[PDB]
C-alpha cells in the first residue's frame, strides 16, 4: 500500500463520497480535498496530503495504475479520477 | 490490493467520512454501511459489498492487517476501525 493507487483509490473514492454528500464544493478546490483528506484520516505514510502528495501522486499515476484500479473499480470511477483532475489537474 | 486491508482501510475510512458528516446513523447499521459502500464505489474485486465481504473481511481480518494498515494509519483509525465493529462486528 505504497503506491499512488492506494492513495489514489482512496482520494477518489472519498472525495467522491464527498461529491455524493453534496459536497462538489470540497471536491472542486485543492484546499477543500487536501483538507479533507487531512480530516477524514487518509494518509500514504503516516501522514496526510499537504498539497504535494496529491500533485506528485498524480504526477506518477500512470495509466497503468489506473488499469490496476479500475481492475476494481470499473466503471465507478471515471468521474471521480477524472473529476479530481478538473478540479485539481497537475 | 487484494486483501482485506484495502477493503477495510477503505471501509473505515469512508465509514468514518460518513460519521464525520454527522452520518453516525449510515455508520452504525450494517445495512447502511454496506450500501454506503455500494453506493460511494467501493469495491474488492469489481463488486462492492453485499453483507458477507465485510464480515469475511473481518472475519479473516488479523491484528497484522491492522499493524500494517496502521502503519499509515497511525491513531486516526481507533474510532473508526474500531467504531465499524460496535455497529458491525463479527
Amino acid at each position: 500500500m505504497n503506491k499512488n493507487i492506494d492513495t489514489v483509490r482512496e482520494i477518489i473514492t472519498v472525495a467522491s463520497i464527498l461529491i455524493k454528500f453534496s459536497r462538489e464544493d470540497i471536491v472542486e478546490n485543492r484546499a477543500n480535498f487536501i483538507a479533507f483528506l487531512n480530516e477524514i484520516g487518509v494518509t500514504h505514510e503516516g501522514r496526510k496530503l499537504n498539497q504535494n502528495s496529491f500533485r506528485k501522486i498524480v504526477s506518477e499515476l500512470t495509466q497503468e495504475d489506473k488499469k490496476t484500479l479500475i481492475d476494481e473499480f470499473n466503471e465507478g470511477f471515471e468521474g471521480v479520477y477524472r473529476y479530481l483532475e478538473m478540479y485539481t489537474n497537475k
